[PDB]
């Protein structure tokens, strides 16, 4: 008696994630639950084989199912293209899929008792999520090359009076110049999704933004969340027990560093990239970053792990030599998804099942099984000794055996 | 006694103004002789000569090149209707960074038995942005509906404009900006990072986005690497340190591992301490320096990056015992006169700013600190009040402990 999982848009991925990706299907997700599933292979090879078409497929598959759960894959950069010979240096798949998507990235640390913190306090969970991956990916930057006026003009299509606002004259040498914008049709977006974000998680939402020094720019991200908020949303906020505020971001991040956590952070940040937040760094194990993608509808929802697909461990599972790879992001990755999924189809099996699978894998690190990173957090990188951790097989071995026990025990009732 | 010679000194607001009093009291005046040029960068006083006093403390640093700054109230719409202010006045260290040039630097003092947020941490990580970043350098405005947002640059020369697409709207609205920066304003970013780096003996580090600002960011990386192999290259070999580009992504990640001991130029928009993550876990704001420094060398000023610590104030003001961390604020004028030690090769004065920095440190090592600290190490919730000094308590600790260390050199 496996479970009726539903339909659900399977996404394959590249290098040490692959390689992890199949080991939960097969030892944690296949013996308890039939899915019907939609299965698009997005590793490098194939992407190139079908002229990164297989990623525009699996974003319209996503739309029509509402359930996506994708694994890691390589973004090309120049040494890639030379690696795999590549017939040019593909988009990112994460954007191409966003993009048609529409919505907004959330991502969140998985918290265990025994795994040290940055802010030890943080207890509830701490949710953030970045305006279409940040305000830097919509910028046209030139250098100046000597003297003159800069400036940016507004059009109106229409064709009524133009408006010139100077940005700089240089008076006496170059410099450098860029503009940036952001759509209305696109600001609603960030705002639909975190609004929904916060009441299917339960929490209360804060946005951020330097409205001080961007009277005009931020201002506009404030009351476009206020008058969604207030024409849309406060009435069922309220019957959580829940609410929505603007924060200026110098009062958010201090605040949030004050805080217990169990809240949703909409950052209007410039910078929406993982790798350069120094607080997800911080934790000291990429591995338990999970991510989500959530639509302004609400119901169309793309899991993933939020880390690589750690080169650096596939390099060294090629030449079989021992890898501490971390499975958990990748395996909350199909646990948010088909959660996700029991809550479209009012599927209490399901459901029990999501929750489980993320129980027992917190449950089975506090009892002090764990890969390398998190041990490295414990005991410090020079401490670690060979003894104090389970290899990716062990480690995945183990999850299965405590999995087994978990649904055993729990079914007599 | 000693005497350092001529000092410019801007007196700041609420509980800053006490915490500076007792500082100059009972750690600076009874040990050291000086020209104090002093200025009251008070609100109040700036208000009664219409903000410009700034400007005279400003343009009195470059005249002698070392000054030390007390916290001050930048105002607001509520700090206007409680001083019935003529106007809303600007933020004196902006004024003052806009007048000298210059990059202002961050580091946090950091004790022995202070958790910082990376125990692997143990050397000093100091930061310094490039004109408090390009926020404010933005020129932002509403698009009402569907038209074209372009912006062009327009030769000064007279030779044929240019014009780049930021964005078409199609369907409705949205909003829109362009922020600049003068090349000068970036080699005296790299300027003053290559002297701080230089003083400090760490090696440096610049952050960019230059995988998607190619141009505009690379322009700063060239500047730093152009700069770099011209005229600094082989005083760094000369120092056992280095300099290097990082893409920030990089820089991030390659930090939190580390164990501090860098100069770090942050190309970046937002350069406040009050949004950013790492400087405000630390726990301590009290812990905080920052010091302006020059792209000539020869320029320094230095501050409490905290502010003016009104909670505390208003305790103060009625009575209440206040535990107000004065680190930072000490550091100022360690900072200040180590500087002014230099310039007149005064090592008399030299080993007294070394001196009450050691002192200010060892008595938090020992376990003698205010309020934020002890919680730093317990928790706010465990700490009892036998867990730490207040205010006027940990002053004389050090004053004490100061008059010990200063006895022991002699012998
Ligand atoms: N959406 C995505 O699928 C996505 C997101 C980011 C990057 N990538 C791609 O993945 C490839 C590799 O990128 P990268 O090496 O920069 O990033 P990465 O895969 O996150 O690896 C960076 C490092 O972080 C540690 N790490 C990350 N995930 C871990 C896990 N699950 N368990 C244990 N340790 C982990 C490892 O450090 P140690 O080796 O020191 O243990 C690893 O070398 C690139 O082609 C990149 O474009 C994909
Ligand atoms: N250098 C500058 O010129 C500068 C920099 C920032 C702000 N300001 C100005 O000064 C005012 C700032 O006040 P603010 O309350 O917003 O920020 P703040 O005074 O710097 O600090 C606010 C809180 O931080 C903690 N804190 C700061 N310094 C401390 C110290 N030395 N010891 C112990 N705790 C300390 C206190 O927390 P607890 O209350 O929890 O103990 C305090 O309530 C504003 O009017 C602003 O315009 C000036
Ligand atoms: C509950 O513990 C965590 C939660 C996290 N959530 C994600 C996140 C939080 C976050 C919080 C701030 Cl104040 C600033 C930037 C941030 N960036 C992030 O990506 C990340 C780390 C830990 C830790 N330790
Ligand atoms: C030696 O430990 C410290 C040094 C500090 N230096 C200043 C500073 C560091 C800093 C480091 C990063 Cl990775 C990001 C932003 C940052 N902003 C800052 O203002 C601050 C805190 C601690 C701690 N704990």
């Amino acid at each position: 008696k496996k479970i009726s999982g539903g339909s659900v848009v399977e996404m394959q991925g590249d290098e040490m994630t692959r390689i992890i990706w199949e080991l939960i299907k097969e030892k944690l997700i296949f013996p308890y639950v039939e899915l019907d599933l939609h299965s698009y292979d997005l590793g490098i090879e194939n992407r190139d084989a079908t002229n990164d078409q297989v990623t525009k497929d699996a974003a319209e598959a996503i739309k029509k199912h509402n359930v996506g759960v994708k694994c890691a894959t390589i973004t090309p950069d120049e040494k890639r293209v030379e690696e795999f010979k590549l017939k040019q240096m593909w988009k990112s798949p994460n954007g191409t899929i966003r993009n048609i998507l529409g919505g907004t990235v959330f991502r969140e640390a998985i918290i265990c008792k025994n795994i040290p913190r940055l802010v030890s306090g943080w207890v509830k969970p701490i949710i953030i999520g970045h305006h279409a991956y940040g305000d830097q990916y919509r910028a046209t930057d030139f250098v100046v090359p000597g003297p003159g006026k800069v400036e940016i003009t507004y059009t109106p299509s229409d064709g009524t009076q133009k408006v010139t606002y100077l940005v700089h004259n240089f008076e006496e040498g170059g410099g450098v110049a860029m503009g940036m914008y952001n759509q209305d049709k696109s600001i609603e977006d960030f705002a639909h999704s975190s609004f929904q974000m916060a009441l299917s998680k339960g929490w209360p939402l804060y946005l951020s933004t330097k409205n001080t020094i961007l009277k005009k720019y931020d201002g506009r991200f404030k009351d476009i969340f206020q008058e969604i908020y207030d024409k849309q949303y406060k009435s069922q906020f309220e019957a959580q027990k829940i609410w929505y505020e603007h924060r200026l971001i110098d009062d958010m991040v201090a605040q949030a560093m004050k805080s217990e956590g169990g809240f949703i952070w909409a950052c209007k940040n410039y910078d929406g990239d993982v790798q350069s937040d120094s607080v997800a760094q911080g934790y000291g194990s990429l591995g338990m970053m999970t991510s989500v993608l959530v639509c302004p509808d609400g119901k169309t929802v793309e899991a993933e792990a939020a880390h690589g697909t750690v080169t650096r461990h596939y390099r060294m599972y090629q030449k079989g030599q021992e890898t501490s790879t971390n499975p958990i992001a990748s395996i909350f990755a199909w646990t948010r998804g088909l959660a996700h999924r029991a809550k479209l189809d009012n599927n209490k099996e399901l459901a029990f099942f999501a929750n489980a699978l993320e129980e027992v894998s917190i449950e089975t690190i506090e009892a002090g099984f764990m890969t390398k990173d998190l041990a490295a957090c414990i005991k410090g990188l020079p401490n670690v000794q060979r003894s104090d951790y389970l290899n990716t097989f062990e480690f995945m071995d183990k999850l299965g055996e405590n999995l087994k026990i978990k649904l055993a025990q729990a079914k007599l009732e």
